[PDB]
């Protein structure tokens, strides 16, 4: 399919370093390490780090971070 | 006490679905499914799912939801 | 910004290959050869080929293959 | 004659503005603006822009538009 990212988290460094912390069946088409959980159904997030984020996928914010 | 999360995503769902997305060579004292990559140093994430968030560990933000 | 592709082009082929020829005065943040022509202002496009098209820009057809 | 385009690429604007995205050791010969990557073999593409097409060069169709 499209490589695309809902929920991207940059650092606040500079340059920042950033990932792509969606969870699913797989991870997305420009994935290259892709860690799965053995669990049924798989829980897979991809772990690569670059210094921009993918295009949504929906474009519809799914999830937010806590101020916890 | 050890049990701490620095970057908690919850879902905008009702109830909300949340997890800490912390990376490292290990998971916090709390976490059942802490999945690592093979790599050295290792990167490690727990990939728990819990209605709450633990709380901060430094309570500082390294990291932010880029609206891409 | 974020990697995003308007006019994404892939081969017929198995598997295909892809690649994405938006031209403009600068390549989207995820490409490794980016090639310009020295006018002003520039006009640059992404030379790089995949097998994925990255997520549109704005989810709205600007380019169509004409059957010349 | 020789001045031929596979995959010519038109905006659906009024009027269109066109482009031939052929690739190739070198760019057809009605090419003003042929830009090429420094790689072996060479990677050309014809950056003119008109609106028209030229004629095919071999009637078929090797490269489609991916609706991403």
């Amino acid at each position: 399919k499209s490589a695309c990212c809902d929920t991207c988290l940059c650092t606040k460094s500079n340059p920042p370093t950033c990932r792509c912390v969606d969870v699913g069946e797989t991870c997305h088409s420009a994935c290259l390490s892709c860690i799965c959980a053995y669990s049924n159904p798989p829980k897979c997030q991809c772990f690569d780090t670059q210094k921009f984020c993918y295009k949504q996928c929906h474009n519809s914010e799914l999830e937010e971070v806590i101020k916890n």
